[PDB]
């Protein structure tokens, strides 16, 4: 760690503290995560090889004393701050579309490598001046945000799949479009019920096996489903159709990242550059 000079703290929570730092030798500016303390070290060192333009690079893993440091490629801004900055006008559709497309590319890559993110949220999606967007904080190692949690996770499924990331991304897509969180729950049951209130209480018809999930209770209220026209106005039918497929209750029916990339919504995708104030 002596090889790094901390510039300023930029994060704190899930694991440890995050600092913007300079590599005293390479001259590089990086994001340095210091986690307070065998399989882990091995697995993590592995994922280090995983390289894709839409995944934040893990540059170094440094273990010393009862401390573990992860060194990442540095990006100045995240999507949550950009969404907040764009709140008055909203992010232009062509940029929402580019970001969604890129995130699906990153996920398709992770997923083809049997890697699940598990906790996608705007705070952990980093953007740059070139119009790129990247997946960060995979939880490789505060109030927990539940807004983007897939229903199978909330219902106690222990062996959930890559479909959980597609659900999270659908929630983020909707939020970019409407400028409002889709399902802002403040507890696990409130998150669950907010989902049910919008998409309808799931049953065996639309989600075979749902009534047998660990945390499923027959006593859940039975709400009827709303229509997406009310959910994400004024997103076009191509966008709504794709969102509906990313928000299917049944994980096995939920669209994959690879198939989503082929959806008609992306026929006219481009790569616009955002206006960022760093
Ligand atoms: C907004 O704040 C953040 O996003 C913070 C700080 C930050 C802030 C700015 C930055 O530029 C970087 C980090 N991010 C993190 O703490 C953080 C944590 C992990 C992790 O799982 O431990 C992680 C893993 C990969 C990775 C890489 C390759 C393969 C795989 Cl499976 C995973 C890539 C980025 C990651 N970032």
């Amino acid at each position: 760690m002596e090889n790094f000079q901390k510039v300023e703290k930029i994060g704190e929570g899930t694991y440890g503290v995050v600092y913007k730092a300079r590599n005293k030798l390479t001259g590089e500016v990086v994001a340095l995560k210091k986690i307070r303390l065998s399989t882990a070290i091995r697995e993590i060192s592995l994922l280090k090889e995983l390289n894709h333009p839409n995944i934040v690079k893990l540059l170094d893993v440094i273990h010393t004393e009862n401390k573990l440091y992860l060194v990442f490629e540095f990006l100045h801004q995240d999507l949550k701050k950009f969404m907040d900055a764009s709140a008055l006008t909203g992010i232009p559709l062509p940029l929402i579309k580019s970001y969604l497309f890129q995130l699906l590319q990153g996920l398709a890559f992770c997923h083809s490598h049997r890697v699940l993110h598990r906790d996608l949220k705007p705070q952990n999606l980093l953007i740059n001046t070139e119009g790129a967007i990247k997946l960060a904080d995979f939880g490789l190692a505060e109030v927990v945000t539940l807004w983007y949690r897939a229903p199978e996770i909330l219902l106690g499924c222990k062996y959930y799949s890559t479909a959980v990331d597609i659900w999270s991304l659908g929630c983020i897509f909707a939020e970019m479009v409407t400028r409002r969180a889709l399902f802002p729950g403040d507890s696990e049951i409130d998150q669950l019920f907010r989902i049910f209130r919008t998409l309808g209480t799931p049953d065996e018809v639309v989600w075979p096996g749902v009534t047998s999930m660990p945390d499923y209770k027959p006593s859940f209220p039975k709400w009827a489903r709303q229509d997406f026209s009310k959910v994400v106005p004024p997103l076009d039918e191509d966008g709504r159709s794709l969102l509906s497929q990313m928000l299917h209750y049944d994980p096995n029916k939920r669209i994959s990242a690879k198939a989503a990339l082929a959806h008609p919504f992306f026929q006219d995708v481009t790569k616009p550059v955002p206006h960022l104030r760093l």
